DNA sequence: CGGTACCCGGGCATA
DNA sequence: TTGATTCATAACCTATAGATATGCCCGGGTACCG
RNA sequence: UCCGAGCCGGUAGUCGCGCGGUUCAAUCCCUGGUGCGGGUGCUAGUACCGGCUCCGCACUAUCUAUAGGUUAUGAA
């Protein structure tokens, strides 16, 4: 449920023109960012130093104690046995790490809220990493050990001999996940590679469940897998394969948004005593520093401000909190045909790397939202160029290029990395302290919002005030094919949902191999013509590319006697849009998806 | 000079 | 869908988790008394 | 290491066509849009009325930190 929402507005328009409050909040957020960064680094340092014997169990108390020790040192006096024990255990190396990195103790006062937020965020990052990239990383390690790439490149494809190996590995996956109990003969029959992989997997001491797979165990108790993940990272480093970040480190020196609440407000911004704060209403207390009459603070869908924002000094995130807060396959068009039937107009979109949205309707009014247009309107390319120019002028790129890997588990290498970072820490901090980096983020947000609004307005003008959007199911989410730029595929669903425009998915399978004029796939031609590579550096290198967005039909019926080409040329995006139109018409007419596009 | 008791602000804990 | 190994700093995207307030005490100062 | 969109043709619903011609749109500064009125500012010939610009009435628009893949750059 949408219990929370945010209206991101500018810093100038969010707060009243009082320099004292602005300076106080800027200083506070800077201090909290420094504390979070150094706390993540100290946690990594402690884990690597104590890894000589065993991996310590990391809990909320551990990170909280690390943060408190960094801020105050031994002056922190926890009143609970667990926190006291954590402080006693973690104290010895905190000062050593601070001296190594020259970390001067800030001894910030009234850090309760900020330390709690940072500890919660760090534990969240740990849990998210463990959940997301444990199973995936383990399977990646298994495949790397099996050398699946080598077998694929060397062994014949689509053959029973290698289908046998594929089935063998698929069945062994269940044994690795403990879903299927292996027999003694099954274990004996394992080849040396399979036996070694099974033994190494068991060395991680992975948890187990009686009636559920390993993924269910990860979902239920993800935190228990942290030692296994660390050992897997160590194995990755030992074997020489590319390393991965097991412990999340907040290495970015750019100013980061810091939560600011009413307590922080009256402790640092207003600097009034807790006694006086309780005597004033929250809205009245906030009006002294924020213009609540501003549009950004208006209530939407029953949600109110309730005094909670995160600011980075340039853009202010104003969060609207619903009164009911916690107090601290169905999207496909096949299942949404009635909505399309009652829609005033139906528009089908075929996502692509370049043509992010290629739109068409029954009336034939074509519309597209290309990647180049998005780059121009958002300004990502211009901002990247300016950032590169600034880095070259300041020489920051040279400094950063020599920073060792943060993902290494080696203690001495990590110490050298920390020393290198400290060598030019001041220069990079000063460079990234420039307002452009935050102002760049704020301007990127504004440009993206304006581009989305313009896209919606153009679509409404072309197709009408009310219309329904049908989009292909293809989505390069998470993964991204190498040598290809990132593209927005799944965010358009959210964008259309925000603008109260229906967004229904559709299967793109074999939607670029059918000619609409004859509804046949035999005569469709692909990659028939060659031309120099469109990418300038490849073109200079002399490479040649095959056209993918151009398709033609060899069917004589589609041709005309006067033509000399011998084929009816087509646009890949246009073909996909026409095929989607035909599929949607068939579905709405009740005939279902055409048999030509149907799967095997 | 020496000792007792109350209030305020902040530190620390927990839902 | 569309192109043909290791590291760091940005970005784009995608996914995950979290998105504040009240109470106890303690010690340091002050008022009061002997 | 580069790139806006629309229209007219070579095209016949064709190409990262570094194919030709033509129209307006953005490069700084800016949270965005939607319906109402006013104030008068600019846009058109005598209330006809569309458009751009501000004012304020109310409906709507979730961000943050981290990891992964990729891109740009700097190193290998
Ligand atoms: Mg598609
Ligand atoms: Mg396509
Ligand atoms: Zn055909």
């Amino acid at each position: 449920p949408t219990l929370h929402t945010c209206n991101k507005t500018s810093f100038a328009k969010a707060f009243l023109p009082n320099e004292t409050y602005r300076q106080r909040l800027l200083d506070y957020i800077a201090i909290i960012h420094q504390l979070a960064d150094h706390a993540s680094h100290a946690l990594k340092f402690y884990i690597l130093s104590t890894s000589t014997s065993s991996f310590p169990v990391v809990h909320e108390d551990t990170i909280e104690a690390i943060l408190y020790l960094l801020n105050k040192g031994e002056a922190w006096h926890p009143r609970k046995e667990a926190k006291k024990a954590w402080r006693d255990c973690l104290l010895p190396y905190v000062q050593r790490y601070c001296q190594i990195v020259g970390f001067i103790h800030p001894n910030l006062r009234g850090e309760q809220q900020s330390i709690n937020y940072l500890t919660v965020s760090m534990m969240t990052n740990l849990k998210v990493n463990v959940q997301e990239h444990f199973m995936q990383m383990l399977l990646r390690y298994i495949n790397l050990r099996f050398d699946v790439k080598g077998q694929k490149q060397r062994l014949p494809p689509k053959s029973d001999a290698r289908k046998a190996f594929f089935t063998r590995l698929r069945y062994l996956k269940s044994v690795f996940l403990f879903d299927v109990v292996p027999e003694l003969e099954f274990l004996d029959d394992l080849t040396p590679l399979e036996s070694e992989v099974l033994e190494e997997i068991w060395s991680l001491d992975l948890p187990f469940l009686p009636n559920d797979p390993l993924a269910y165990a990860i979902v239920a108790d993800p935190m228990s897998f942290f030692p296994a993940y660390c050992k897997l990272s160590g194995l990755y480093e030992q074997y020489g394969f590319q390393r991965f970040s097991a412990i999340p480190l907040r290495r970015s020196l750019i100013q980061s948004h810091v939560r600011i609440d009413t307590i922080i407000l009256y402790q640092h911004i207003l600097c009034i005593t807790r006694r006086d704060a309780e005597t004033v209403e929250k809205d009245d207390l906030w009006m002294r520093v924020c213009n609540l009459c501003t549009k950004a603070f208006r209530s939407r869908c029953g949600m109110h401000f309730e005094g909670s924002i995160t600011t980075d000094g340039a853009s202010v995130s104003v969060y609207l909190k619903h009164p009911e807060a916690d107090k601290y396959k169905a999207l496909y068009v096949e299942n949404n045909l009635p909505a399309c039937r009652a829609a005033e107009n139906v528009v089908v979109i075929d996502p692509n790397k370049r043509d992010i949205l290629y739109c068409q309707d029954s009336n034939g009014t074509t519309f597209r939202y290309t990647a180049n247009q998005r780059a121009v309107e958002t300004g990502s390319r211009r901002f990247a160029k300016r950032r590169e120019a600034m880095k070259e002028e300041a020489g920051v790129d040279l400094i950063e290029s020599r920073i060792p890997s943060h993902k290494t588990m080696n203690l001495m290498d990590f110490t050298r990395y920390l020393l290198v970072r400290r060598a030019d820490w001041d220069r990079r901090k000063e460079f990234y302290s420039h307002p452009a980096h935050t102002r760049w983020k704020w301007h990127s947000f504004i440009n993206r919002q304006k581009s989305e609004s313009d896209l919606i307005s153009n679509m409404r003008n072309k197709y009408g005030e009310n219309f329904t959007v049908v989009m292909g199911d293809w989505s390069d989410a998470g993964r991204t094919a190498r040598f290809q730029t990132s593209s927005k595929t799944k965010g358009w669903r959210t964008l259309f949902k925000r603008n109260r425009i229906d967004c229904f998915l559709l299967d793109e399978y074999k939607t670029s191999s059918v000619c609409p004029r004859c509804s046949s796939s035999e005569f469709v031609e692909k990659k028939f013509k060659t031309r120099p590579h469109s990418r300038p550096w490849r073109r200079r290198e002399g490479k040649i590319e095959k056209v993918h967005g151009l398709l033609g039909c060899t069917n004589p019926n589609c041709l005309q006697q006067a033509w000399t080409s011998g084929m009816r040329y087509w646009n890949r995006d246009m073909l996909s849009t026409c095929n989607m139109l035909l599929i949607v018409r068939s579905m709405l007419d009740g005939h279902g998806r055409p048999e030509v596009f149907s799967r095997s």
